[PDB]
């Protein structure tokens, strides 16, 4: 009995994980063993391969092949995918990033819409849900609009505009697939969440599809909100007549771990997961990967890491360590 | 002089121990050296490599190279092998969890009557026993079938059909292999201990071979029952004309370990090895791998680990360091 029965058990689609495959993941039997077992995982998403960077590698020509070995890796485990992502501002190609020639809102907007309907159209079905926009909001205003090349080019309807053409896609397709938006520091009240809701709002009076929001919750141990702060930030977007997921789960520690700080991710871990269960249209939760081996923590954040659900003490290719903060998720859907 | 050879002094046919061979433990020197220590050990059982979905890799391809590889060391340092096992829920190929169409009772049976009746066929006495089903009876509640692939498919038949089709393959090729049926959280009296019973006494009823029962023996530490209390359940099952055997003990303790805990541990390996040790009809104790290094125990339970007879304290490829445990399973023989 494991994280994904028990989540399945209390109306959840799945307990997820992100993995970094195609990848060195695949040479490593212990991940893999755990990767596949199904009593833990009944969801998954690509971490990287279907990014637009590795999908339109130059402008107009597609390539799926990575994302279809993900993809089919996905199936044989039974894992419901969440494909991620369709426009963010980063992992761009060079040709989107720095053309000969300068875009404008004409042939970004085109760019965008070709990108977006190509991928919706091509994956179908394998797909339970697409990340269609990624963190398209500031921290700094918290409330604005993210400057990136998509905002500078196309405007605010850059965000529409991806929604639109991905639901053009699912009815052209007759298609199931639900489209989320997905960001970061959502996972509380304030600005920053108010206005990825004003976001739904406006997508729903345009008669735009929009199925849910994805809340990623990167957070660091001590940090994380509350239980209580989430779940009252969940039912401010489920109100919204919108599915959430947690979507990128993972409680980074300032390294090296201790006692106390080991304790708060326990803590932490199962707060976000009590959130999800206490809350009717939270439909799962994923981690950002679950082996410290192969976390983007330590990378991106100095002298920070220990995220994940277990570690390999001597390294890639040897044996799983689970940690407390397993129990913490497992208690939390209990 | 060591485990193996006080087991064979009392009457027993080894003390021995899983490995996860092939594998990451054949590159670690001082593990293979303990490993290959016939004064320990004198009996083996494959943790992986001889399951379904390592044997029948696609339906009706069988692949048995990495199970000859593991019959091929055991033999080097004169091992007899518990081979392990064919029927069980876990570890199954994709060709037979996530089928192109649904399995039948006929088509699953099919699949069920061709694993066993080939692999036993196949490695003929090279094993000294198959555990031919494993795990099939439910905690909860516990009396009951597990629900599994075989028994939502196929019915609690599919439990008399794999004994009766590893018979048939023993019975056409003439072998001695010994088939058991091997389970855990069956090692004391109560209701899933007797719902293992009445699957020997069924079996037995209806003339189907059945020499022995395997008590997995997976217990924490102070939570072990006692060594009285394996002697009677011990007892309730060699009632019923069988063996028993301790298939996969190990004694796992919250970690760290402390005074108190570890004395615990030494009195359950005393116990579950002088149970066997009283049982006239037990035919030897098997430890889930010998070496923490490598234990099961830490992927699987949280804060948990300590479970074995030898740790290396420097870690993989540095020399195992024997527990206070090992001198407790020596004092029970
Ligand atoms: O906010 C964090 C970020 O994580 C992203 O995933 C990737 C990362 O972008 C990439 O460099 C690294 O190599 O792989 C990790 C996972 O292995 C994710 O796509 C974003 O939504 C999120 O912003
Ligand atoms: C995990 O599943 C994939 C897809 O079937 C497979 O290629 C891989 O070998 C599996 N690894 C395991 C079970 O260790
Ligand atoms: C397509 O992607 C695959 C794997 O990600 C890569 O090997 C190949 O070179 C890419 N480009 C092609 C096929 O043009
Ligand atoms: C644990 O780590 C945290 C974060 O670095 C620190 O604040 C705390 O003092 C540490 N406690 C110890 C070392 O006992
Ligand atoms: C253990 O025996 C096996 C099988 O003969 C052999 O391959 C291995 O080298 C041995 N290792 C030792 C004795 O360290
Ligand atoms: C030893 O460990 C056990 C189990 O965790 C615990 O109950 C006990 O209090 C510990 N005794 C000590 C530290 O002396």
């Amino acid at each position: 009995w494991g994280l994904n029965n028990a989540a399945r058990a209390d109306g959840k689609l799945w307990f997820g994980t992100a993995a970094d495959i195609p990848g060195l993941e695949q040479d490593d039997r212990y991940y893999m063993k755990e990767y596949n077992n199904t009593h833990d995982f009944g969801g998954t998403t690509p971490a990287n391969i279907m990014k637009f960077m590795f999908t339109e590698p130059e402008q107009n020509v597609f390539n799926f092949t990575g994302a279809q070995e993900f993809l089919d890796i996905a199936f044989a485990s039974h894992k419901l995918v969440r494909c991620h992502n369709l426009i963010w501002q980063s992992e761009l190609p060079t040709w989107v990033t720095n053309p000969t020639t300068n875009w404008t809102n004409e042939t970004l907007s085109k760019v965008l819409q070709n990108h977006v309907y190509t991928l919706v159209s091509h994956f179908g079905d394998q797909c339970y849900s697409w990340d269609v926009v990624n963190e398209a909001l500031s921290d700094d205003p918290a409330g604005s609009y993210q400057n990136n090349i998509w905002f500078d080019t196309i405007g605010p309807e850059y965000v529409a505009m991806a929604f639109e053409y991905a639901e053009k896609a699912v009815k052209d397709h007759k298609l199931n697939v639900k489209l989320y938006y997905n960001d970061y520091n959502i996972e509380y009240p304030g600005p920053k969440s108010t206005a990825a809701q004003n976001i739904v709002k406006e997508l729903k009076a345009r008669n735009i599809q929009i199925d849910g929001v994805g809340l990623e919750s990167h957070f660091i141990a001590g940090e994380t909100p509350s239980q209580a702060t989430q779940i009252t930030n969940m039912a401010d977007f489920t109100s919204l007549d919108i599915d959430v997921a947690v979507t990128e789960l993972d409680v980074r520690l300032y390294l090296p771990p201790n006692a106390t700080s080991e304790a708060q991710q326990v803590a932490d871990y199962y707060a976000t997961v009590a959130a999800c269960a206490a809350t009717e249209r939270c439909i799962g939760i994923t981690v950002w990967d679950f082996d410290d081996t192969y976390s983007w923590v330590p990378s991106t954040f100095a002298g920070q890491g220990y995220a994940d659900l277990f570690f390999q003490p001597d390294g890639p290719n040897t044996p799983l360590v689970k940690k407390a903060a397993y129990d913490g998720c497992l208690q939390a859907l209990q």
